[PDB]
């Protein structure tokens, strides 16, 4: 499953490499509204089908997909439940996404504290699991009892990211809601580039 | 390297799986101190080793090293800075090397609060180091430093794994001058059926 998992993602990279160049070379010829959108959508639909293989990859082992070890190494100081933190990322986007209206200004400030809002109420349900799991294996006739809670809180681990990838794809159907297209477009620009640097860094510490 | 590391471990593996063997036959067996001890220090040898190859892999990935990923699951709600916590390894120990007199006593609860005082200290240093990454690479012509500066950075997460083995070995060294023959072969055993008993747990878990 995690072998299945990292093909998949190596091929969603790529795929998401031509989709941020196909979105850069469009807002530099100063496409039409509707031709964008759909560059756009793409780039979305194309988010959507990580959160798909990143669901499969916590049922095949979340441990794996919780490490990030899937990630190159820079990506990994900046992750939350099994991936990036969506109120930091609202901050790295902000500069391209502007100029907002107030009412977008209200709007995305607004998303971006009950974001944070939902990452410390996560982390701290997460951080109670895995205290009680130290304290619990450390005190553990074999009649099945020991796998079946072990698969109960591995369950318990997979929700916890679900819930983390839902708020991830929350924030960012939230954000194509607020923005225009152009806005959107340049927002998505600057988190792809955001995220290929951060890969292109991590080279440099290999 | 690290697919040497994974090997090399591997095979450590076994072979902890026979010496922990060869010293449970042994106590059972209420064999003389002489042979005993030849016992206790090829264990205290195959840690040696254990040390040693887990130096080189931090050399060749340091993250992988840290990420306990060549653990097994349950082994990892117990890291700390690339391994097993000396002190919490003494406590699991203690009920094996009883009865300790009353200057064996001294002896190892200062050894105990000694360890956990460095622990805490190294912890606290890594976490500045890894917070001051996630500070400067958010904020990061290539001229040669980017490189030159992730190695400064790579060989100081490689300090603290380095330190934190050194501890390990440490702690074990002055175990094995505190404790008499027999009380330390108990202590091994205890200690490596702890081991064993949480790669069998993971079985349960994967
Ligand atoms: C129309 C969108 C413009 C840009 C919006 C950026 C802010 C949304 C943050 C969520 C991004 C999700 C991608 C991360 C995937 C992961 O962590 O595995
Ligand atoms: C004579 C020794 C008796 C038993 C002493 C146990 C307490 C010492 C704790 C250090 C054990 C080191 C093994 C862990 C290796 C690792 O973390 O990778």
């Amino acid at each position: 499953g995690i072998a299945a998992f990292e093909m998949e993602y190596t091929h969603w990279l790529e795929e998401q490499n031509r989709r941020v160049s196909e979105i850069r070379t469009a807002l530099q010829a100063h496409i039409g509204d509707i031709e964008l959108k759909m560059l756009v959508d793409s780039c979305l639909n194309h988010y959507a089908n990580l959160f798909r293989m990143k669901a499969d990859a916590a049922k095949a082992d979340v441990f794996f997909l919780m490490s990030g070890m899937w990630r190159t190494s820079t990506e990994r100081f900046f992750q939350w439940i099994g991936g990036f933190r969506p109120s930091e990322l609202l901050n790295v986007v902000m500069p391209y996404v502007e100029p907002l209206t107030d009412q977008q200004l209200l709007e995305v400030r607004n998303l971006q504290q009950s974001s944070q809002q939902a990452e410390e109420a996560l982390s701290q349900g997460l951080d109670k699991l895995q205290q009680g799991l130290v304290e619990s294996i450390a005190i553990q006739v074999n009649h099945g009892a020991p796998m079946a809670s072990a698969m109960e809180n591995l369950q318990a681990l997979e929700s916890f990211v679900n819930q983390a990838d839902h708020l991830r794809q929350q924030t960012l159907q939230q954000m194509s809601k607020i923005l225009t297209t152009r806005q959107a477009a340049r927002g998505l620009l600057a988190l792809g580039e955001y995220f290929h640097r951060l890969r292109a860094l991590s080279s440099l510490w290999a």
